[PDB]
């Protein structure tokens, strides 16, 4: 995919770290955690050690049943999905250009490409649900490319702040490239297939390092951004055509001379 104009004749240059083609035997465990170190996942799924694969090209992040829902007490609280997670060892930085082509799970989940594990701030690029079972929500959710800004620790009280665009197809039909220049800690841009679509000013200067993310989740209600979707249907986690998102590469470029 095409990248920006870089700002003022300074070249855009890899950053090694935190980009990945994923086209190797397994993943890379100098640039990536293949489960969330920092966080167990979200009720009524947990991150599984290795759910997230690298495999055919691709960074998997496969979600399986972990428990019949009909099994637990609560399908709402108690856990029966084993999510996926992949996390950054590098940390992400203002100012640089990030932007992952995938393609999303078929799933009432999420399929998400975002940062966090800071002291004050979140980016979401994309929390993409590819298959709501909120039957109500199919002609909106799978075309929404939805990106945020969340806000805590010193700065907690202040309400996320957020945008979407509407994508012409769905994102379990497709490998879309979703990009996200940091430009400033006072301005986020987001592209899609190379076309900047959407502008974030932050509510607060964003300007705090932040690990870089793929994950997916249940929601068991409207929450953190995200709409209520409906818990995901055995028979899809059962189903490997379309339990996974799959993400082709990982590419993220800063500024240099
Ligand atoms: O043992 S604990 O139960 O965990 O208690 C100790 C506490 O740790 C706190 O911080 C975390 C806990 O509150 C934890 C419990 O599950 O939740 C962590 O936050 C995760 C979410 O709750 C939060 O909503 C969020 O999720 C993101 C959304 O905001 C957003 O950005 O979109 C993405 C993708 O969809 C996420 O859904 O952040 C989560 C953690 O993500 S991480 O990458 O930063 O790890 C809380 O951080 C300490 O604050 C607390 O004082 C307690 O000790
Ligand atoms: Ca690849
Ligand atoms: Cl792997
Ligand atoms: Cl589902
Ligand atoms: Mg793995």
């Amino acid at each position: 995919a095409q990248l920006p104009s870089p700002t003022n004749g300074k070249k855009w240059e890899k950053v090694e770290q935190l980009s990945d083609e994923f086209d190797g035997n397994s993943i890379d465990t100098n640039k990536w955690y293949d489960y969330h170190p920092f966080w167990e996942g979200r009720a009524p799924s947990n991150f599984k050690k290795g759910d997230a694969f690298v495999s055919d090209g691709f960074l998997n992040l496969r979600s399986t049943l972990r428990k019949e829902p009909s099994s637990v007490q609560d399908p709402f609280k108690d856990i029966w999905v084993d999510a996926a997670a992949a996390v950054s060892k590098t940390k992400a930085q203002p100012g640089y250009y990030y932007e992952a082509r995938f393609m999303a799970s078929s799933l009432s989940m999420t399929s998400s490409f975002w940062f966090r594990v800071g002291q004050f701030s979140s980016i979401d690029v994309i929390e993409h649900i590819g298959d709501p079972s909120k039957e109500n929500r199919q002609d909106d959710l799978p075309y929404q490319y939805h990106v945020n800004t969340h806000y805590y620790g010193k700065h907690a009280g202040l309400q996320p702040l957020g945008t979407e665009y509407k994508m012409p197809g769905r994102g379990r039909d497709n490998f879309y490239t979703y990009g996200f220049w940091w430009k400033s800690p006072n301005e986020l841009l987001f592209y899609f297939n190379g076309k900047q679509v959407m502008r974030i000013v932050p509510r607060v200067p964003l300007d705090e390092e932040l690990r870089m993310i793929f994950d997916t989740e249940v929601f068991p209600f409207a929450t953190a951004g995200v709409a209520n979707i409906g818990l995901p249907k055995p028979e899809n986690l059962r189903d490997n055509s379309k339990n996974t998102m799959k993400v082709d590469w990982v590419r993220v470029y800063k500024l240099v001379d």
